[PDB]
């Protein structure tokens, strides 16, 4: 049983009977001097959260660990080399170039980064962008001054794509040195999910200029991906047996394969390395069967063992690639924090988000400067090294030890690989992305308003692009949180079984209603989009306007004060007696610059007797009459106000007093009517009496007021 | 006194005892076989919304409003001409062409146009649009193919304007058929605060042309306003002192005498014309004293009287303004509504949104057709048309009366007009523009979110420029509505009274908890940039993370398992007897693929004695303890939920109930209990029982069911 016996208290008696405890507000400067004042045991935190292998290797479990770590480094360290070598051939470089970015950022993430299961290198759709990006920059340079020049047009695109790494890597660091990381959180669900759709797409369409072997132009568009679907189309006569077949063979094996390791988890250790198997087989047949001159294939060239010497960036490209390169920094950032989220969750363990970007951004900042390109992590890589027994990141030093004995000493192997393999190796990660086509059919039924920003992004990054395509799906998404709340349910409510609960009118069948009493309720928060909705919607649930009963009583008065002054009405203080019957009835029309004095409150204190505006007055004027004198506003559920709502309320409010009808506001907590104070909400007509607990307070309130 | 005697509710026992009333859903087809479906009473109102003149001028007031609009259509016509002749110098086009963009919307208007007290024609902001638009048209114009070259090329700029116009007109006119005309609600007060006070400084600095009389080139850019100040500041020692010391004569006496006009609004019937006086003063002494050879001032040339034949536009300029286009028709628009709506809710009249969207596209197409540009409302000018007794649209008729009598036979006047006149006359309504900088320290210390969104609209006005500076101020305003709510003041509540009055636990002195029981609560909707936030400061709220104590329960039941199968230590149904004192006390650690068996939950139906978690193990076993039972979500001030929010609340809840504590969540009506049934939210795990009214419901539910 529910037995209450209490006072009605009304938030302002409320706080003189409960003492309250008095909380010191914290202003601009004591943050300030909080902050900067060093301690001896202050810097050793900083100086251990900007290197966290000074905390991780000490603590290092030798036994359980390094024999797991050797195993997983190497079967990692395999997959970095294919797919470095693959994903080079996105940003049409020599393949040298992709076992550079498979190395640096390794190196570096080993010594500034908290993540312990995450594998740094490129991945397909971030070299998407890097090509891009390289392609719209050589098309804007200066054009400033026979035989050999199609090496000459490789040597810009391999400086372009080295000071788009570094610029990308500069505005990384930079945000992770303003402590802004937490700008992940912008990006719901449904966003990843379009984008992720659109952009496996884009992947699987730009890898068709190799399993063909055809020749296709570097088309930088918003419409790219069409472009390149009709200049392969143009030409498909053209194609080469050969290359296609073994993709199709390759790719048929390595999608059998790579889900007997998912179906058989268990039963199996150390799953099955397919990429490597398959490119052996691969690159041992194209040798000895002589497959570059039986047929005319493309062949992964001679690669000249050795690192380059340093670049240094060239300013004009960082002139006309900083929209690129702020998207590139972005994508970046976001998937490899989703990615290492995921293992952090698994193996509870705390992940710094503003030390991801300080560490990417030094990975990508020392690779580009040794003529690598960008990248994070990738998905499937970084599943290669977990589910091996990856404990730490001694994995990727392993990893890297690999590559750096790719780079010097073997790779005069891989001279044979037939440039198509690797084309159908970056394939078979397209499953997961492409499975999620079945997600629209789920969000139409859920919510509506997340299908349409799952259309819309899947649209946006196909027809504009995989950089601007993310920047209109981030605003349309927006404006999505204003569509939610445009038109909300607002409703009456009423009184369900003579108790303190009150639900709305039309919903239930035995509702009482007080007499006179009217109670509001508005579920969303009120704001600049939806202030003009509530007052419509209040004004008709009410049935009536409050401005045009006061103009029409103010009306009533001017003419009562004109008959009074010209001694035909006689005044008593009570009754009102009438000399004659009827006058000319003049319908007297004021000016415009005199029209507003109609809006004035009515003050007939100089009239002895009082004045109903309910009954009729004494010759035929003809003032509207209304029933209503009380009116609740239930705000639980009103979240914020801002300006324009606090200057559209306090007109309300200010139009309903004046036509002598109570307001009461009730169900907000302190927080509201703190900040309420601060807009100067309240006068001498609206006061803060006007607060209450609950409804059943306020009703309770009248129903004794009004006796 | 507040007295309640009830049953504990819980809003599925609620339901049953309350018999719903059931209101029948109304799905696509059913709107639509209500709207298409004609009658002969349904069509008569759609072509009387069509046409409101149809409707307003049968019911003409004859006597009380013909004379009063007759004097205002003259002293109204009389600015048109003049503001018409000023503001064709901001496109840089003839001062001809600004008399047909006063006559042709004011016609059109009459016929298709809703409002009764507005003047249509051009304003200052929009003719610097244009300007910008046409300029920016005329230098991505194709190259095609020696005395007399400076006439043709204003003969370009006429053409170039006039398509702008065109298209302008015909989006209007789509998006009125379209019926989205409640776009203005997407502008709140601030950003058209910071919007207005920065374009009154591009008014300023567009009109130093002509006060100096210097040669400027047309800078159309994104920092034009710079380049304007630079082009100017360069060449000040060449100004014009004759066209100097009449603008600062002319603004001085139209500043102090439209002052008095405000000071005077009694007192003074038909107020007082000084822009006619001033006019016809400095035309009458420039002519007599021969200004244009004495001294060598610019003056309004000759105009040939008469219209232009009919133009056909350009589709080359319509390939290349449709930025321009998009910007200046919601300009016209926002800025015609918000003024119309001013004196519709003064007189009391209802104002169809779509409707002026229609008549001011049809104003456009037909102005734009014959070689005007584009417009719409002026504030000053309806300001006039208001102020001097305007009663409906017959004023906005002889008004272009007026204009087309000037056009037609007395345009040989105003040739020896002094064209800084002109400009000085285009000042004088910058006051109310200017006087806006006293609003950074109003909304400083009220709300802080709008201050931030005046600065950046200022700051993205001046810099970007008038077209794109409102499209990055629109996405930036909605940018503070996620700042608004990302994170929320979270906090816990207790009893105070021993009433069922709850409230926050950190702000009064003697409140009660229950033992065992934590009540949280989040004043805020929940969505995808709000959710680990919560997930975060719930967990810190309750002392303990849900998974961990999960997961540590998992690892001493599976050790319980392990020493129990080898029969060492004894189970009964009831004790726990062990063998032996001490076992290795091995720390077992089991690998990936087979850490997530871990999350599972407990199943201990196979044991026959009950395990209590909250007691020591019979062994040295160490699973933490904790004092929770159960957790009340206070989710009164939640408005919505998205698909990320549920998936998120899911995992939560579902971590709370495997470790055995009872979740309540209060608070919410009815639609919210209806949306989340449609996300799928409710398992044989996660129940629908879970639902109170109120927290004293939950508490009483939770008081009696423990003991
Ligand atoms: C209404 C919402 C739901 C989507 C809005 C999509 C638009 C922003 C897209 C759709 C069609 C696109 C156009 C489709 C084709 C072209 C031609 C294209 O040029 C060429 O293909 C020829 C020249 C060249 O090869 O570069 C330049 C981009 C453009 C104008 C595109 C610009 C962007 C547009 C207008
Ligand atoms: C179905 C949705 C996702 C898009 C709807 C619009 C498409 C049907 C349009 C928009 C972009 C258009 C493409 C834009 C650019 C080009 C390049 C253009 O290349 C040329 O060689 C141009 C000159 C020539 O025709 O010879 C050929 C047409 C094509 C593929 C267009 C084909 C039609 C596309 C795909
Ligand atoms: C917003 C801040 C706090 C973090 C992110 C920093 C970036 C926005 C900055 C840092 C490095 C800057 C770049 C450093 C060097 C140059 C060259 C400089 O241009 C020239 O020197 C051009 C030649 C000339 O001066 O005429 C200015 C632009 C640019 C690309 C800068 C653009 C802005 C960048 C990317
Ligand atoms: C906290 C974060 C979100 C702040 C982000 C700020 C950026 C939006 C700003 C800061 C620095 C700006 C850059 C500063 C200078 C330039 C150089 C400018 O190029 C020139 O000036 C070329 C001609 C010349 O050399 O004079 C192009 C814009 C750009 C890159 C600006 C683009 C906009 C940037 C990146
Ligand atoms: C960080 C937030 C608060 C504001 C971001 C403002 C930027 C978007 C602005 C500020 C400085 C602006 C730049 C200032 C100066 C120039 C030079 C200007 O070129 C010239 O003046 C020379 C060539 C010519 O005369 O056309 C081109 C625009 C640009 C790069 C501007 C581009 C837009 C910028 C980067
Ligand atoms: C104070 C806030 C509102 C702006 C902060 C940046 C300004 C100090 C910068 C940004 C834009 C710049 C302007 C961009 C373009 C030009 C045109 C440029 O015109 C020329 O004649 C260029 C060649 C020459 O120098 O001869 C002269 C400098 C100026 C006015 C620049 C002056 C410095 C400005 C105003
Ligand atoms: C979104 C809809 C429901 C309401 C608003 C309509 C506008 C977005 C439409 C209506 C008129 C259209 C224009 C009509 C004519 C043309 C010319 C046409 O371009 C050409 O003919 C160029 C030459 C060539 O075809 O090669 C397509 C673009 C454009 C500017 C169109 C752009 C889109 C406009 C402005
Ligand atoms: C409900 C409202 C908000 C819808 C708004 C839709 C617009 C954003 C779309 C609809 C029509 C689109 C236009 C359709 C066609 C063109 C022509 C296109 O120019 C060309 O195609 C030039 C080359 C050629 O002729 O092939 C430039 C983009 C533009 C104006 C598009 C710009 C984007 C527009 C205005
Ligand atoms: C390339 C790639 C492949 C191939 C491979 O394995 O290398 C894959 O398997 O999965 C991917 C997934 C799921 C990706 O989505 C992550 C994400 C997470 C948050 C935010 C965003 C953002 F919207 F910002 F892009 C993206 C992205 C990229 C891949
Ligand atoms: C030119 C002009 C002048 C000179 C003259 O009188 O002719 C003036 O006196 O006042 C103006 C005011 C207040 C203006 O602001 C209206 C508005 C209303 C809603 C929305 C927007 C938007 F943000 F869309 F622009 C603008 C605009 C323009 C003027």
């Amino acid at each position: 049983q529910y037995i209450v016996a209490r006072p009605v208290y009304s938030t302002n008696a409320f706080e003189e009977n409960h003492k309250k405890t008095g909380r010191h507000h914290k202003t601009f400067l004591d943050h300030l001097k909080v902050c900067c004042s060093c301690s001896p045991q202050k810097a050793k935190r900083i100086v251990l959260s900007l290197f966290p292998i000074a905390s991780w290797l000490p603590a290092y479990r030798l036994k359980e660990w390094l024999l797991s770590d050797i195993v997983s480094g190497i079967s990692t360290g395999i997959v970095a080399v294919l797919q470095g070598l693959a994903f080079a051939l996105l940003v049409d470089i020599p393949p040298v170039y992709g076992l550079y970015a498979s190395f640096f950022p390794a190196i570096i993430y080993l010594f500034f980064g908290t993540s312990r299961h995450i594998s740094v290198g490129p991945f397909p759709i971030l070299s998407m962008m890097v090509g891009l990006a390289v392609s719209g920059a050589v098309s804007k340079a200066v054009p400033d001054r026979n035989n050999s020049s199609l090496l000459d047009d490789e040597r810009v695109r391999v400086a372009a794509a080295a000071s788009v790494t570094v610029l990308s890597g500069i505005i990384q660091l930079a945000f992770g040195i303003l402590r802004i990381g937490f700008v992940v959180i912008y990006l719901s669900e449904s966003l990843i999910s379009g984008f992720t759709t659109a952009a496996a797409v884009h992947v699987l369409v730009s890898q068709l200029k190799f399993i063909f072997q055809l020749t296709v132009p570097s088309h930088t568009d918003p419409v790219s991906i069409f472009k390149v679907l009709y200049s392969v189309f143009s030409q498909i006569e053209k194609t080469n047996i050969a290359d296609l077949v073994t993709a199709l063979i390759v790719l048929l094996v390595v999608s059998i394969v790579k889900e007997i390791n998912q179906r058989f988890k268990d039963k199996l250790p150390v799953p099955i390395p397919i990429e490597f198997i398959m490119t052996v087989i691969a690159a041992g047949v194209s040798y000895g069967c002589d497959f570059k001159n039986r047929f005319k294939v493309a062949v992964v060239g001679d690669m000249n063992p050795g690192f380059q010497p340093p670049i240094t960036p060239d300013v004009e490209t960082f002139q006309n690639t900083v929209g690129d390169c702020f998207g590139i920094a972005m994508v970046a950032f976001a998937v490899a924090f989703s990615v290492a989220s995921v293992y952090s969750l698994k193996y509870d363990y705390p992940l710094d988000g503003n030390q991801e970007l300080i560490a990417l951004g030094l990975g990508n900042i020392v690779c580009g400067v040794f003529r690598g390109f960008a990248g994070s992590t990738a998905l499937s890589r970084s599943a290669v090294q977990e589910s091996t027994g990856g404990k730490t990141q001694i994995a990727g030093l392993i990893g890297a030890i690999i590559v750096l004995i790719v780079v010097l000493a073997i790779g005069f192997l891989l001279a044979p690989l037939q440039k198509s393999v690797l084309a159908a190796l970056a394939l078979g990660n397209l499953k997961g992305m492409l499975m999620q086509f079945a997600e629209i059919g789920r969000l139409w039924r859920k919510d509506k308003y997340d299908c349409l920003i799952w259309i819309m992004t899947f649209i946006f990054t196909i027809v504009l692009g995989l950089g601007l395509g993310l920047a209109a799906s981030v605003a349309f998404q927006l404006l999505t949180i204003v569509f939610r709340t445009q038109f909300p349910k607002c409703s009456t409510l009423a009184n369900i079984g003579r108790t303190n609960i009150y639900k709305n009118k039309k919903d239930y069948y035995d509702m009482y209603e007080p007499e006179g009493v009217k109670i509001f309720r508005c579920p969303s928060p009120i704001y600049f989009a939806n202030i003009g909705f509530f007052r419509r919607k209040l004004i008709d649930a009410v049935g009536f306007s409050p401005l045009r009963i006061l103009r029409k009583r103010n009306k009533a008065l001017r003419k009562i004060r004109k008959l009074q002054k010209q001694g035909l009405l006689q005044v008593t203080p009570k009754g009102f007696i009438c000399t004659v019957d009827t006058i000319k009835d003049s319908d007297e029309e004021l000016d415009n610059n005199q029209i507003e004095v109609l809006d004035q409150p009515i003050n007939t204190t100089d009239l002895p007797f009082h004045i109903d505006w309910n009954d009729d007055l004494p010759l035929n004027i003809e003032v509207p009459k209304i029933s209503l004198h009380s009116l609740i506003l239930d705000f639980s559920a009103v979240s914020f106000l801002d300006v324009s709502s606090v200057r559209g309320l306090k007109s309300i409010l200010q139009e309903f007093i004046r036509i002598k009808v109570d307001v009461y506001i009730v169900g907000t907590d302190d927080d509201f009517i703190e900040k309420l104070n601060r807009y100067e909400f309240f006068d001498g007509e609206v006061k803060s009496s006007i607060f209450f607990l609950t409804i059943h307070d306020a009703v309770l309130h009248i129903l004794m007021k009004k006796d």
